[PDB]
């Protein structure tokens, strides 16, 4: 009853998506808590933020796309009527599986907000503050870029610092929620248009998907067994018996030429 | 006896609804305790409250609707007499399954009350207080929006702050209870009207539901097996044997054309 | 031997009632300890008490009534001689199962007494106290409604506060015990009148109950199997074989019309 | 070997009585330690004591009587020679099973003594004490009713308070032991008179008890199976096959009248 | 069902790559935390950094290449048309398996950044600092190379030290991300060119890979069994019976010459 | 399935090498942490270092060589054309297995560096230090050899001591890395030359290795069984029956001469 | 599969030697940490050291020699050509097994060094020390023998004491390493000479060892069974039946003489 439930879970896309989301959440939390530190320099901050904010998302998206075996076969069918639409639906299913990881990464890294604070701590709109009028532009940047990493000044400075940090946290969480809502709406309307443009009925779709999966699996197994039989026959021609048999009555000692004969695999 | 009880539980809707409610309660608690912080700015507070109060509820409702496989088939039957009523009952059952998640999310997030305090901490009716008469409107908003996040003033200020916070907690819990009662009454009267408008008797309903479920399952299994047999026959035409058989006597080596023959799946 | 004892317990109503009572006790304790706080305002207190005291009890009673499957069938038999009495006994058994939850909720929430103190902390009869003679009515309400939540005054005030709180605890526990006794007496006399008005003998009752339960179960199983056979026959007409068979000799490829043929389920 | 010992224990009345006593002891301890607090008012104390002392005992006694299935059948046989004596012995056995719970509740709640102290802390005979001569009657009651709950006075007051409390503890434990002894003697003499007035011999009694129990069990099982067969036959008349059979050759589609035919259960 | 899943995992390259990456991450963390200490001398620092940064990566790459059995056979086929392309694809697959370890080592050791700080703590561009103008070049190097290991100077020195360290951490993490992105893009375009230049179709590739693996395995097993039979025959010629048989009827005692006969293994 | 995986692991040389390396790492760590202490005398230090640095490595190398059973047979074949090359390859495989232990011992004991500090703490090049100019040569050695073990002097002394210790740690780790790289390169080029000078093809090598192993195993088993049969026959000649048989019909009592007959084992 | 691996381990001499070494290491550590204390008298110290250093080693060597069963048989064959050489090889194998224990005891007790310090704390060469010039010979011995056990003098005394102790620790560890190296070289050259002087070939040796072991085992088992049969026959002559049989038909009661008959065992 074990392998039954194992296959039932493997088929269930909800479980796979949940596992991917949970793994990305845990990985982001550990990654942030371990190897993140604001440089708080004058111009080398926004890049340090945008790197952690963007690059892992793109990387995980490319990984979720390329790691899908069927995508390579589809692309090979495309690289140098109805077939076009079926290929479109296959690409759509693969994209639906793949997009989950970078989306949840972006969502968590924006809702936590610790990356966005360090990302745009220099673009803070400082125009109506009492301590930022006399200071020159350079020292202004110097003291503005020093808020996220550490605190060393009197209470008024820490007050304006906490205010700016809270403003940026608000911006981050609002951006995160907007991303979540817009992305879910886009996914819903895309599934809707996929259902609308499908030339197949509701029942033919199930048959087609099962056909594709079962096709791949059986062709794999059959090619394996066929090559196994062929190699077994060549082995019997070399040595003189079957590798699986017992009490073999004839044992043909190989000659110095048949070793050269078996050197090539006939491709 | 394991898989027996597994199927008995899977059929039992009470267990599924209980699990959904428990998962939503736990998720809301963790989400609130982890990634929530009041910005306590002058105009960017009510939005920060309403986002967490509303958006996850709508998102979870849309997710509970779209993730139901039968809903897509019903909509496809609808998109471009008795059938209308049967489709109405199917939609009703799906809605009854789906609504549980956003309702419990709203209920818990209102009964805890920590979101509502941060949601309407600016609309506090301050008209009969001793310290809020001399202050101008702008500074009034400034000091009113600063209650939820932190406390830095003398005892009278913290007293009026605690009073306002308790008032808002009362409002939140009252709103939550009203939502619970109204929603349960609506669900009850809707089930009543569903029983009233049902053209089927009490016994035909059971037969119909079992018929629909069993229909989907058997058509799935049969289409799978049929496509499996067809692909097995094409494999026998290519290689010359059955993928499941042993001691195959004829092995037909494929030619350079039959590979091109098998390139297309006959749709 | 496991499923044997499982069914023996499921039949045993004592176990089900004990489990319901224990779950309600635990839920009330957690609910009270987590999300309860006295507002201690001037007029918005009694409602805050009565809500937690009453609304969950009514809600749980309605839930215990509607969640019983047989109640819906009985009501449908009633909505648009001996049958009347049998329906009365069925309704009586369902009511006996359902009433347990709200009764135990009320009992525990009155015996703990923390809700009743916050419910009627304003109706305290203050007429023979030394500090409540000079104060006006408004300030009297202000200082009377402030006892339950916090304490900030000298020792005489805390003394009269503890006295009033103890009086209200006494009232709550007395009300709880009266409710318990009256409710048990009512349940006993109702079971007595049910035994008195029963047109069936002592032995026919057992046969009737077993008949009803077994009837529902077997009709369920038989309708399931019948619909399964019918769908299997339609599948054989479509594809040309039985979904359970092996080594099928004929495989009928479907045409573009038979897909439309299977689109309707014949209701 | 498990279910063997399970049935051996279920038959053993000693185990059931021990379990009931242990459950009542634990429940009383938790109940007392959780929801008990002396009001220590002037006239609302004795009732607060007598409630916890008496009401749960009566309630548990009524519950132990009514929850016995055989008692209902016996009462129905009685409500509108030898049979009278046999019914008397059956009632006696049921009473012997039921009385255990309230007796042990009373015993434990008197031996612990914390309820009795709060029950009669006002009837304390104060006639030979140095501090209770000048005080008026009203203030005397006020200071006498304030001993159990709290202590706020100098050492002489706490001395007389401890003396009175110890006296009341002595009274409680003595009353408890008297109750235990008198109750056991009454139970013994009642079992003696039951053995004396029994018209059956020592051996016929065993046969009679086994007969009654086995009678109930077999009639239950047989009525269940009979109704199951009858419903199976009606199902075969409706659909055209047996719910348990496989490879049914005839499937009779139901008509719009036979659904109405099956609507009534023939009582 | 165990060995089934074991083989399924062994085939799954994703699991093997994940395990390799995790092992390298853990090993790097332990290695760094255990046996790393900055010498902070004048010229013997950059080498101490570059050693840990580079040498383990190269070593692990060579180990991942040479430990692959098929690579040795391919090289032997190469050392003293279509075969060239097939050998290229085999080398490509081996390289894809091997490169994972040094890449992840470099990535982790750059993202942690503790090696890079100690690597280039002497090339720090110190030109606009107040304390580094009067000091000579030698003492400048002396005080610049002493930042990473320890701190012993007043607050201005520790301030410029923290600034330089943060700058170098920024540089390290930026270099790490650039390496990750460039390496993934290179791997993707290399897989693309491998798919482009493949003379085999999408299906022949699967057959070819399965053929190679199965070929190696069966030739191994068959050669083992053949040599076993040959040695068994020589043993029967020496002693006079079969090593596996029971109740041997003839036992030939060996002579002083047959021991010399068996001394040589016939190569 | 257990013994299957056991044999698969036993064959896998990677596992054996990993286990040897891990055991040597753990043993070196414990050995160093337990029984190491610098004598810090004037001339008896370098020997104390070189002993722990070298002697265990040589000892473990000799142990890894001599403990290999096949090495003894090969040496006996050598002690008093193609056979020479085959013996060379066998010796090469044995050396490849054996060298792992002393190499990893040296590597770990140099990377930890605690042995090298105590090894060459007297050859420290002290020429440009302020405190080592006035002191005579003897006292110079006295104070130089006292750095590693303990510290008792003012801060300047501990400063120069830490500097010298860090220099020596740098030297140790650099020497360790050079040893690792040079040794791996030597092993790689040696495997290359072994592949180059092999007179056997790629496939004959596998057959030859399997032949040697299987040869040893079967000859062992067969010699055991043959001697067992011979001793069983002598026992039957002495006592008169077979040691394995049951219900022996003849029991020959031994005489005083046959005991002397069995005293010699016929060599 | 358990007893298989058990016998495989029992045959493996490496495991037995490892276990012996580990047991001796643990026993020496516990023995030293528990029951060792320096007497630090004037002439009764060197003996106290040499006892623990030597006597257990000799004792364990004698125990490892005498406890070997085959050694007794060989000595009996010796006590009152080729046989001489075979006996020499047997003695050599026994010695190789036995020597492991005292060697590892000596090694550990010298490397720990705590015994050697207490062994030669009186032979300390004190000739160039400032405090040992004026003191007479007797008091010199008194203060020299008091270093190891306790410390009671000013800092100069403890300084010279630590220096002497470190010198002796160095001597001990150097002696230990010399013993290890010399002993391993001796064992290696002895195994070499054993291989050189062996009149048997490489293969006859395996057969001979297996023959000796199997010979001992089978003779044991056969003698046991033979004596068992003989005693069973005497028992049948006494009582009249077989001790293993059931439903014996004749039971011969013994007489007063046959008891005397069975008194002697016929030797």
């Amino acid at each position: 009853t074990l392998n039954n439930i194992v296959s039932s879970l493997q088929r269930n896309g909800i479980f796979i998506n949940s596992l991917i989301a949970a793994l990305t959440i845990g990985g982001q939390q550990l990654f942030s808590s371990s190897t993140f530190s604001c440089p708080c320099q004058v111009g080398k901050n926004f890049y340090y933020g945008s790197a952690f904010l963007v690059i892992p998302a793109l990387i995980l998206l490319v990984a979720g796309f390329a790691l899908r075996s069927q995508m390579w076969t589809i692309t090979g069918e495309y690289c140098c009527p109805l077939e076009c639409k079926l290929a479109c639906l296959r690409f759509f299913s693969i994209t639906g599986r793949a997009v989950i990881a970078p989306l949840t990464w972006l969502a968590v890294t924006l809702l936590t907000g610790t990356y966005y604070e360090c990302a745009a701590s220099e673009f803070a709109s400082v125009d109506h503050y009492p301590m930022f009028d006399n200071v020159s532009a350079s020292k202004r940047e110097e003291i503005l870029a020093g808020f996220p990493c550490c605190r060393s000044a009197p209470s008024d400075v820490i007050l304006v610092r906490d205010e700016i940090a809270l403003l940026h946290r608000y911006q981050s969480q609002m951006l995160g929620w907007i991303l979540i809502t817009l992305a879910t709406i886009a996914a819903l309307v895309s599934c809707c248009v996929a259902k609308c443009c499908s030339p197949l009925t509701s029942l033919q779709h199930c048959y087609w998907t099962s056909h594709l999966q079962n096709e791949r699996e059986l062709f794999e197994q059959a090619a394996e067994q066929h090559s196994r039989l062929l190699m077994m026959h060549r082995i019997k021609k070399l040595f003189g018996f079957i590798p699986g048999s017992e009490d073999v009555k004839h044992i043909r000692i190989p000659s110095c030429q048949d070793w050269k004969d078996i050197s090539v695999p006939t491709l």
